[PDB]
């Protein structure tokens, strides 16, 4: 129920973890991967792992268009 | 060649012009949708139109995670 | 259960519909005012009017520190 | 500044890494701000714990939940 | 403030909608900066066109082209 | 041929390398320097290092204004 308009549902393919921030990579539907860099503490709060079924979720403004 | 990470090809189903920005709708591989609101400048500069086959591109920091 | 570290409660007191976006503000703890910027779409799915309590959320990596 | 998202707060927690680096203020309330800048910022500004700033977030870069 | 990039311009357009409003501050060298913001910033800070005006950007919303 | 407005050509005078992310500051017309943090990832395969003209992309919507 929250306002970001681009939620793709998906499965965690790598987790990289850093000091600060992580980097996770969903395999989604139709063959696409999607990487986020979000920070270490939601990484392991949430319990991210390789396999878990994850969902990604990017706000609208934040959506380029590439010709 | 830029270093945004996700690059989801697409194709145009929705547009709708504000009067500073727009947004633009691309129905991607495997069923799922993407919205992006970016300036009425580019989207008329770029030429986008419904059916138009474009890129939306999402820089990996800017992409949370949904457990 | 979304990594965006920042979720502030609140009620709305502003509301500002335009033609792609729309602009929310909500009176958190301490009469702090946060002020959003959506799409309109999204704010006619959430339902949001004046007095409506929602949580304002933002990811860390957008949040800038002032000295 | 245009950003409309200025909160005043304390700093309760702060974690250095190699490029960026986590600052946790505590703001009215006892909500607590997430914020992930660059390594550079947190050595320049002066950040450390007990500190007060303010955190500053773009309105654009606000969702909303319902 | 943390965000890294301040670039000094002047305001050589302005774009009023409903919420937003676009900025077009010219920098050195000729580039020119397009900013989206609120239209209540534009209304607060005085914006308008030969105004001097810096141009904020957070590090981590920039993107590298090669 | 992204709607990205801002494009700032320049030089790379500076490289941090961290774990998930790293550190591009490039210069531009004017002595100007703009700091770009990004994905560890991209600066690798982008081929980044000290001397290279890249170009620095920012979405108008990431653009703040001050007075
Ligand atoms: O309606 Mo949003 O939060 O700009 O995707
Ligand atoms: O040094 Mo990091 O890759 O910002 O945790
Ligand atoms: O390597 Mo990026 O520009 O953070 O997606
Ligand atoms: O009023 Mo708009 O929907 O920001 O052009
Ligand atoms: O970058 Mo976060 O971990 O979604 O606040
Ligand atoms: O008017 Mo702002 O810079 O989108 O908060
Ligand atoms: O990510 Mo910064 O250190 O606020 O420009
Ligand atoms: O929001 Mo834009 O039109 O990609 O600079």
């Amino acid at each position: 129920s929250i306002s970001a308009r681009n939620q793709l549902k998906g499965k965690v393919v790598g987790l990289k973890k850093g000091v600060v921030t992580a980097e996770v990579v969903l395999e989604i539907a139709g063959g696409n991967k999607i990487t986020s860099i979000i920070s270490l503490d939601s990484v392991e709060e949430l319990g991210v792992k390789e396999g878990a079924e994850l969902t990604a979720v990017v706000k609208s403004t934040d959506v380029m268009i590439l010709a």
